[PDB]
């Protein structure tokens, strides 16, 4: 059997959607995957957990541990640092499992494209894993021109970006490492960018009806640009361990309940929360809340006793393809990573935007203005969500006209997402096609 090998950027948001893309080769393909995980520091329980629990197929290898003096930051810095340190192991365990088997294919993420010199020396094709929209990948290979053109901090460039399909983009909702031309987070993302052209191809964890503009500028536009095979959605089945969650969804009425999520990732302030539930509290809605501190004790005063008819808190986490996938759950208030925003794509549960850090300002714009499946509260002048605003944009969306017309499309994607990745769906034909030129 030909082996994939794939090496993920350290941190569980590159960890996971590459987890998911092996699980996919190995379940729809005759392939196994050996799984090379530079690390910063030893093996977490959530790591060993995460990898121990997949298919025999996919092996996996933590690297030596990068020694932490060799370091001089943005999660960008610490991630391709994380990758530049480890080029000599990665090369090493390369060499051997070349000799030891048939290592047909290296696929990378993002921050993995210094491995791609590297594996056209040894005869290995490497290729590119966008975890991110098709709208993201074309802002970062335009942003080395946008470097030249614009000279002043994106922000202050009082015109929107207009890339060809997309929709218009002001310099505050770019991402979160171009917002500083200073910091280091910049240089190196344009250093990786600059790189893109070196894969034999780019997946993207996307679809030809959600974002056909940027897919067609991507695919035309540029012969530079290497072959990009939009093969999404790919999310996890979400069938494992926890939680009260769908007892309580099951004694609520149809599309009825928001649910209410932050990544890991997301923090909010003690006040941010505390606005947040008072917001939902005078929403009038059910909810299904998974509170993260900034168990219950710093919740405004009654507010757990106030809002047990109608609102559930879930400390930590919560099985959010399982909720999302119930019929009780009507929308999502949600950071935007792509993952999440996929998962209630293919649900059909229309968003309420709220932006955090990452690319998630970007896909905010997406949602809200371009496929018009989102609504967005307005913050005051300091940065904070006022209860009032949250209660305004939760009605506008259980109950209000916009929150009809969200679902209406929200539903018309979920369908587009079921074709796509059915039996002879476009982005079932295309892995299949780009799979098999490995498989000989
Ligand atoms: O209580 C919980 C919380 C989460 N989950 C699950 O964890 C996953 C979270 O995915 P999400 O895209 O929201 O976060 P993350 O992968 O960190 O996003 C980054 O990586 C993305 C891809 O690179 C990028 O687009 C984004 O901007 C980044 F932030 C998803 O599979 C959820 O179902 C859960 O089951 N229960
Ligand atoms: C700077 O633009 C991007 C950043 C990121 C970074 C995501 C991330 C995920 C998990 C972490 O722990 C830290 C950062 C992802 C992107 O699309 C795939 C684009």
């Amino acid at each position: 059997a030909p082996l994939i090998v794939i090496v993920p950027s350290p941190g569980m948001g590159h960890l996971i959607p590459l987890v998911e893309f092996a699980k996919v080769l190995v379940s729809r393909f005759h392939f196994s995957v050996s799984l090379l995980l530079p690390t910063t520091a030893q093996p977490t329980k959530a790591q060993t957990t995460l990898l121990n629990s997949l298919p025999s197929s996919v092996s996996h290898n933590f690297l030596p541990t990068v020694d932490p003096a060799h370091l001089p930051v943005a999660h960008e810095v610490t991630i391709s640092l994380t990758h530049a340190h480890s080029l000599s192991s990665i090369r090493a365990a390369l060499g051997s499992l070349a000799q030891q088997a048939q290592v047909v294919a290296l696929i990378t993420d993002l921050f993995g494209t210094g491995l791609y010199t590297v594996a056209r020396d040894l005869g290995i094709p490497p290729y590119l894993y966008f975890t991110s929209t098709a709208m993201c990948l074309l802002f970062l290979f335009h942003l080395p021109k946008l470097d030249e053109t614009v000279s002043c901090e994106y922000r202050d460039m009082p015109e929107p970006l207009v890339l060809p399909g997309c929709v218009p983009l002001h310099g505050k909702d770019f991402v979160d490492p171009a917002q500083d031309r200073q910091d280091q987070a910049y240089h190196v993302l344009l250093d990786h960018v600059k790189r893109y052209v070196l894969a034999e191809g780019i997946f993207v964890n996307t679809f030809v009806d959600l974002e056909p503009g940027a897919i067609k500028t991507l695919q035309t536009e540029d012969p530079n640009v290497p072959p990009v095979y939009p093969v999404g959605p790919i999310i996890q089945s979400g069938l494992d361990d926890d939680s009260d969650c769908l007892k309580w969804l099951d004694r609520q009425p149809s599309g009825s309940v928001l649910f209410v999520s932050f990544g890991s990732g997301g923090t909010l302030s003690n006040e941010q929360l505390n606005e947040l539930a008072i917001g939902l509290e005078i929403s009038g809605h059910r909810f299904l809340w998974v509170v993260r501190s900034p168990p219950f004790g710093f919740l405004p005063t009654g507010f757990v006793d106030r809002i047990k008819d109608r609102g559930l808190l879930v400390p930590s986490w919560a099985p959010q393809i399982k909720v999302l996938s119930h019929g009780s759950t009507g929308g999502f208030l949600t950071h935007c990573g792509w993952n999440s925003t996929l998962e209630s794509i293919v649900n059909g549960v229309p968003l309420i935007v709220w932006p955090l850090y990452a690319e998630q300002r970007m896909n905010a714009v997406m949602l809200n203005q371009g496929l018009k499946v989102a609504l967005r509260p307005n913050a005051s002048q300091r940065g904070l969500v006022e209860a009032d605003e949250i209660a305004r944009v939760v009605k506008e969306l259980m109950d209000g006209d916009e929150g009809k017309k969200a679902r209406y499309k929200m539903r018309e994607l979920s369908d587009s997402a079921k074709r796509v990745t059915s039996e002879n769906g476009e982005s079932t034909k295309l892995l299949s096609e780009v799979a098999s030129k490995w498989s000989q």
